[PDB]
């Protein structure tokens, strides 16, 4: 896999508009590890139905609450480390 599987389990506490969106998609807590933090995300972007349909790995978010967090108009989900980086804006480390 692209990042290591440890870091998934870094225990992290997202910053208010991303503690937010993940309220919003049903998430319970103030602090998550990295797995639940792209579980809800992953939830998040399902419901808003932002990917594109016949090319799933590609999502937009150009005028959506989640491109003004990851700081993009669209990106890949097959590039991980801009999705590390992009989520890692929105949090701090407990
Ligand atoms: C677009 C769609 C169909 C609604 N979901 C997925 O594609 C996807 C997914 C999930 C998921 O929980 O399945 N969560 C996602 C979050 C984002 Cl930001 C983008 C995609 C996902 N699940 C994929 O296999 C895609 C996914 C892609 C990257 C990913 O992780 C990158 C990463 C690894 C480790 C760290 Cl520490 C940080 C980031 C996790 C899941």
């Amino acid at each position: 896999m692209q990042i290591p599987a440890s870091e998934q389990e870094t225990l992290v506490r997202p910053k208010p508009l991303l503690l937010k969106l993940l309220k919003s998609v049903g998430a319970q807590k103030d602090t998550y590890t990295m797995k639940e933090v792209l579980f809800y995300l992953g939830q998040y972007i399902m419901t808003k139905r932002l990917y594109d349909e016949k090319q799933q790995h590609i999502v937009y978010c150009s005028n959506d609450l989640l491109g003004d967090l990851f700081g993009v108009p669209s990106f890949s989900v097959k590039e991980h480390r801009k999705i590390y980086t992009m989520i890692y804006r929105n949090l701090v480390v407990v």
